[PDB]
């Protein structure tokens, strides 16, 4: 499946030195890979020892194509959103302090930069400081038709982020998302042809004129920082969730026209780890990683 990495060094100062370990999880059924690189920068002049963990991986979108033949009801699954989220499960003396990215962002390429300047100072910019930087890391992933939004329950020992479908166009018309609603043809989201005489199963917009994010996949990037105060344990755990929530479309004809019809996340797919951090040699070890759906 995958393993972790021996730790690399990198010595930048008397005071700082940064060391480096890959996690690799697979969830070969859901088609959810993660990868965690993890980035230990001890300080000596900072009276906290900080993490800073970057999540790349993969998770698919779970499109499952609508059968041609069906004539007057056909129904398909896309990816409509995907979810990310950090969790340190134990310790007090850790918490999350930072990541990225922290804002709303609905760009095609949601782009940002850490700078971990000595002394324990860090800040997250959009875009792509040197000399006065001890380490720096960068997000870099597309997200067309779709914007990204920090999850609620994001505090001291969690941060999640939620990729969603946001503005889908038709083609001409739109955009669109998961809960558009007109009068006459419901959720047009995914309709080709208000009033098309083909089968239902041939009424729905190409794939290639579908979002990557919607009928490929996701390819996540995002930066976890995690702060120990040296004191009660040099070991905590943390657990990285990747989600996807697969969205039911489906139309049909009622003798006079096409209706749209978007249930939302009608079926959820759930990929979980979880790590042991030993803050003082570095490392990081797998607990557990349990694969979990829910089907409406």
């Amino acid at each position: 499946e995958g393993k972790i990495t021996p730790v690399s060094v990198k010595k930048v100062d008397d005071k700082v030195t940064l060391y480096k370990t890959t996690a690799t999880a697979d969830s070969d059924k859901f088609k959810i890979s993660q990868i965690l690189t993890f980035n230990f920068i001890k300080d000596k002049s900072y009276d906290k020892d900080t993490l800073v963990l970057k999540a790349t991986g993969n998770i698919n979108s779970g499109f499952v194509k609508p059968n041609p033949n069906d004539y007057d009801f056909s129904k398909l699954y896309w990816g409509a959103k995907y979810n990310v989220s950090i969790s340190s499960q134990s310790n007090d003396s850790v918490n999350v302090v930072d990541y990225a990215p922290k804002n709303q962002n609905e760009e095609f390429q949601v782009q940002n930069t850490l700078g971990y300047t000595f002394g324990g100072d860090i800040s997250i910019s959009n875009g792509l400081l040197n000399g006065n930087t001890a380490f720096s890391e960068t997000i870099n992933y597309k997200q067309e038709s779709y914007r990204t939004t920090l999850s609620r329950n994001t505090n001291y020992k969690n941060v999640g982020w939620g990729v969603e479908a946001h503005k889908i166009m038709n083609n001409g018309w739109g955009p669109y998302g998961r809960d558009s609603f007109h009068p006459t043809y419901g959720n047009e989201l995914f309709l080709a042809g208000r009033q098309s005489s083909a089968y239902a199963g041939q009424n729905f917009i190409a794939q290639h004129q579908m979002p990557l994010l919607s009928r490929s996949n996701f390819n996540p990037e995002f930066l976890s920082v995690l702060s120990h105060r040296q004191d009660g344990a040099k070991k905590s755990k943390i657990t990285v969730t990747y989600q996807r929530e697969m969205d039911l479309y489906q139309i049909r004809w009622n003798g006079f026209y096409w209706a749209g019809a978007n249930y939302k996340n009608f079926k959820t797919r759930t990929f979980k780890s979880t790590y042991e951090i030993d803050w003082e040699n570095h490392k990081v070890k797998l607990l557990d990683t349990k694969e979990t759906e829910n089907n409406k």
